[PDB]
């Protein structure tokens, strides 16, 4: 073919009944996930060229950080439940990455005290049952799914993208093929 398993994306032996259409995995400590978000914008990417009615769902794992990465889960529950990812993905990623200056679940906190959540506001997500719900849910899809690294992509529980086996020369045809190969697996 010209997009064959093995190559731009791999399937699963063990299908994911019930899954989000397009769910995306990440780490804020992880460098790639970095480059993703911050020069690659590819899950702006993919929504771009997504049909129509179709979801898209990124959740963040544990096993990078240790109790960091675990407040981090946490944290990105909290920002979904408040509708803040797109105020808080650039500094945490920068926070953990760049500057070093989250090294606690209080620097987090700033973050986002700093993106305008009300310290009220955030305490009270970060301590409901909604957003405990929410961490169970991001560990649940993971662990549904074989997750050892992160970035990933999983559409429809059937496909995993494969990134390296897409040409990195040029950042831009990267995307687009990544994009393009997420589009067909989604009218599989």
């Amino acid at each position: 073919a010209q997009y064959e398993d093995g190559k731009q994306y791999t399937t699963l032996e063990k299908p994911v009944a019930g899954a989000p259409q397009v769910l995306e995995f990440f780490s804020f400590f992880c460098p790639h996930c970095y480059q993703f978000e911050e020069v690659l914008h590819i899950s702006d990417n993919v929504k771009k060229k997504l049909p129509e009615g179709v979801k898209m769902t990124k959740y963040h794992v544990n096993f990078m950080g240790g109790d960091l990465g675990k407040d981090l889960t946490q944290a990105w529950a909290v920002a979904m439940a408040l509708g803040v990812e797109d105020k808080v993905t650039v500094p945490l990623f920068e926070g953990v990455q760049k500057t070093q200056t989250i090294r606690s679940a209080s620097d987090i906190r700033d973050v986002f005290i700093n993106a305008g959540i009300k310290g009220e506001e955030y305490d009270a997500a970060w301590n409901s049952f909604v957003v405990k719900s929410l961490v169970a849910q991001q560990e649940k899809a993971a662990a549904d799914v074989q997750l050892r690294g992160v970035p990933a992509m999983f559409v429809n529980g059937k496909y995993q993208l494969n990134p390296q086996g897409m040409d990195t020369s040029n950042m831009d045809v990267f995307v687009q093929q990544y994009a393009d190969t997420v589009k067909y697996l989604s009218e599989k």
